[PDB]
């Protein structure tokens, strides 16, 4: 660990459905957030285990049904662990359990209300520029188009432990700066968006043997961070923000802009916002 | 100590969720066993004390203030809930099976040339829908009705929603008008029907279950499970199957699509997933190569 002596302060969030926990702890006594998530199963190793001597412990039995506790060997026990240190107050609110509300943001709303709210915020995306500038994660890059205007870096997302294809998850981060979200897209960006889609899919084919009809390829709105990026996920993975209230398919985004240059300037977008988000109030009053 | 069979040989992964950390395995033994494995929730006290005391971490990568690891915790954190069905009837295998899907981008032309003729090659009875609409069956289940034959609908709960909690709220709106198979048939003629579903459907859920519209995901499926126009009202906190961008279409945006673009659902390419063994997939692929 990059610190010593974690002291619990608050379980920020806890999900039995996702088997994931978000903890705020004090260290070096400085705030840190530790995220722990049980990992996906490896089917061949589990099968191999079931045909041997697995450590089982019968909970109950009812004729054809029986429920056990299983304690696999060390290799099958991997827990996905993410540390954010030093953590800011942003991070402590961000990962907290809150209730979401749906909101329909018109094209006027965006430029008059949402954009000025975003522009009033001082956001950190140094991790994004570290990837682009080859300061971090240089040799994790699966593909890069180095053109400053229409180029991008395709790289595994932090969520993905990379140990199985079932939850395959890569992000494409564009080299061009100042494109914050889906709202900023015009026909100017068609060649970049097309590069991401078609070059992103070929790289994933060549690297992972995953065909394009196996990929759900989308952007988030609202995004979690404001530097345009596209998510490449296995269709069988119920991936983060893949619901219709957040995910916008790249193929569709390209075609929307081809039919109507002002699409993402003019059209109402629908998305979820946290109850304690000041943006939610500002949109509700306008 | 031991399982009730020998030689567990994997036949098929019936189901897997990477998000839920669950796998349903079909194995031959010795003769059909289903082993269902689910990783368990975290116990906070065990994590908290592990993290103060000599944890076995291994770095995946770091960047700035972020770092990810592989943690191999001690025994108490490693419990995997393991359910065995043995023997497994075909009914078991079929209820745990979801075939893997493939994406297809159907053009307006593909729908006319390929998908619609395939649909008309099949006979699928929707009589159960008409029996609800005509009040011969499930009249006691209807929560709201606009009885108008052109612009009206029926609001009925999902059959898996017991109405014991608002968390998994799920109702369905079925229109009185017949002949609207799917999204592909929608025109500005149906806008009064569609605004009634959205606005009256939301108002009736507010009044009955005390849930506001900004708590509701209101959407159509394409492809639909049955070809008589219907809409899903779910709680936002309920990420129910079918609400993925690749199947779901928000009713609000469908209304507005047709408001500024009359022939959208006849002209535009729609994206959906088909089961790998679905003969409609084959046709569409062959017609696109
Ligand atoms: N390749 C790669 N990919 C990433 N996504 C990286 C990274 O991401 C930071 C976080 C920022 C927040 N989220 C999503 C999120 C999850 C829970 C709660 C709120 C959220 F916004 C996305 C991941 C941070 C640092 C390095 C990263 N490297």
């Amino acid at each position: 660990l990059p610190f010593s002596g974690f002291r619990l302060q608050k379980v920020l969030r806890e999900s039995a459905r996702d088997k994931i926990i978000f903890l705020h702890g004090k260290v070096n006594e400085e705030d840190a957030v530790v995220i722990l998530e049980k990992t996906p199963f490896q089917v061949e190793q589990v099968a191999q285990l079931l045909t041997g001597s697995p450590e089982l412990q019968l909970q109950f039995s009812n004729d054809i049904y029986s429920t056990y506790h299983l304690f696999p060997p060390r290799q099958l026990n991997d827990v996905k662990t993410t540390v954010v240190y030093p953590a800011t107050e942003k991070h402590l609110q961000k990962y907290l359990r809150q209730d979401l509300r749906l909101i329909r943001e018109t094209g006027d709303d965006y430029r008059n209300i949402t954009l000025p709210h975003l522009e009033s915020q001082s956001l950190s995306i140094q991790w994004v520029y570290n990837i682009l500038d080859k300061k971090a994660e240089a040799d994790r890059i699966v593909f890069e188009n180095p053109d400053p205007s229409d180029g991008f870096v395709l790289i595994p997302d932090l969520k993905w432990n990379q140990q199985q294809l079932d939850d395959l998850y890569l992000i494409a981060i564009c080299h061009r700066r100042g494109i914050r979200s889906l709202r900023d897209l015009t026909p100017e960006h068609l060649p970049l968006l097309r590069n991401i889609l078609h070059q992103g899919q070929e790289a994933i084919l060549q690297r992972y043997r995953m065909k394009g009809d196996h990929l759900r390829v989308y952007l988030h709105y609202l995004p979690s961070y404001y530097h345009l990026h596209v998510h490449f996920t296995a269709l069988g993975f119920e991936a983060p923000g893949s619901g219709v209230e957040r995910a916008h398919l790249l193929a569709e985004v390209i075609e929307n802009l081809e039919c109507d240059p002002r699409h993402y300037q003019q059209r109402t977008l629908t998305f979820a916002l946290r109850a304690d988000d000041p943006l939610l109030k500002l949109l509700q009053e306008a």
